[PDB]
RNA sequence: UGCUUCGGCACAACUGUUAAAAUUGGAAAAAUACAGAGAAGAUUAGCAUGGCCCCUGCGCAAGGAUGACACGCAUAAAUCGAGAAAUGGUU
């Protein structure tokens, strides 16, 4: 709701916008998918890839093709299409394709850890190796783990990279 | 992903009460049927006491049949010796 009331949205939001509105469009339906016969954990899971690869698309071309402008950027973020501090991070060396903000949260996680999948696959236990995380779903968002650019989700063949992640380009 | 003497460095570092379960057991209630109320004649207000009895309540109130119970039904032998007499052994 928040960028629709009111106010404009500044100049290249007429590019972004479908798309956004189609990512905004899965979340949707995410939330109103039903949730029987999947563990408890995995509720969120594909709302937390979704978000991902919303802000993914946003840093895609904010900071990796660097069409978008910084007033545009910082609308989005401002009226919350963009997760600020989740892109923030992509930025940080060693966070560039972190997750979720919950995996490196360190109040979260029983021992005061980050989370097992932020721990590069190979330094890792074949119990730690093959299991997603509870609460995002990832199995190794650890830059180097990447597949197809982005994390190691629940189900990422460790195919091809078009079906395994929204693909999206600019036709 | 930076930095790169382009060799590689740097950064980043261990989720999960792990189930979409499986058992697993214990529970209040319902009906049924039982049977179904303090004090001394009857009818009745209660306030207590005691505690491995609780219930309602925010309760250091109040209430729950005086909340219940107990409460004795004491077949709780609370028990026995004094002396004369008299009889039994022994001399
Ligand atoms: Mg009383
Ligand atoms: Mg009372
Ligand atoms: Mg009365
Ligand atoms: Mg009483
Ligand atoms: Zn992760």
């Amino acid at each position: 709701r928040r960028k629709l009331k009111g106010k404009k949205p500044p100049e290249g939001w007429e590019l972004i916008e479908e798309v956004i509105e189609d990512f905004e469009q899965q979340l949707k339906e995410a939330v109103n998918e039903e949730h029987e016969g999947k563990r408890k954990t995995e509720l969120t899971w594909k709302i937390h890839r979704l978000h991902w690869e919303k802000n993914r698309f946003i840093y895609d071309l904010m900071y990796q093709r660097k069409v978008m402008s910084k007033e545009l950027f910082e609308w989005l973020v401002r009226e919350k299409v963009a997760d600020g501090a989740l892109i923030a991070k992509w930025r940080k060396p060693g966070y560039e394709i972190l997750c979720s903000m919950l995996a490196i949260q360190k109040g979260n996680h029983n021992f005061g850890t980050t989370s097992h999948c932020r721990v590069p696959l190979r330094a890792r236990a074949k119990q730690q190796r093959i299991t997603p995380d509870v609460q995002t779903g990832c199995i190794s968002c650890a830059s180097g783990d990447g597949k197809f650019g982005g994390p190691v989700w629940w189900n990422t063949p460790l195919a091809k990279l078009e079906e395994n992640r929204t693909t999206w380009g600019q036709a």
